């Protein structure tokens, strides 16, 4: 699979967050938190007529409560659910007939994950409303370059 520049940044930043926090595994939550300053999710939340801080503070609250491990893992590996997010992002890319796995596909996959759905509900936000913003954002524009999900 080929990834957009932004998708690579999301995946790398998610791993870095897990590393810095000494968490035992890479979780869907780490991928979601990687969307926080890339201006993409902020744009969607604003389009949905929600307040960014209402979302950000909930993700951060969950992030800092992930347990830490002593000593930290030498290698951080995805949880089963985190692996499913990546597998689903690829499937969504294929269904949408896009040329690169994009930040859009990762977000759309995250919105199907139960732990992530629980976080949006807690924040006071409709997952369906956010999802509709992601669907509408680019219309029929193909993700046909490594920068096309800007």
């Amino acid at each position: 699979e080929d990834f957009t520049d932004n998708a690579i940044k999301i995946i790398n930043n998610a791993t870095e967050l897990a590393k810095q926090q000494a968490n035992s595994q890479l979780l869907p939550l780490h991928f979601l938190a990687a969307f926080i300053p890339t201006q993409y999710l902020k744009t969607l939340v604003k389009r949905a007529r929600y307040e960014w801080g209402d979302f950000e503070r909930i993700v951060n609250r969950h992030l800092v409560k992930i347990p830490s491990q002593n000593p930290p893992p030498d290698e951080i590996r995805p949880s089963y659910q985190a692996g499913q997010v990546l597998t689903k992002a690829n499937k969504i890319k294929q269904q949408q007939k896009d040329s690169y796995v994009a930040q859009d596909h990762i977000l759309l996959a995250l919105l199907e994950d139960q732990s992530i759905k629980d976080i949006f509900k807690e924040a006071g936000m409709s997952v369906d409303t956010i999802k509709t913003q992601a669907i509408e954002l680019r219309g029929s524009q193909r993700i046909d370059s490594r920068q096309a999900d800007s």
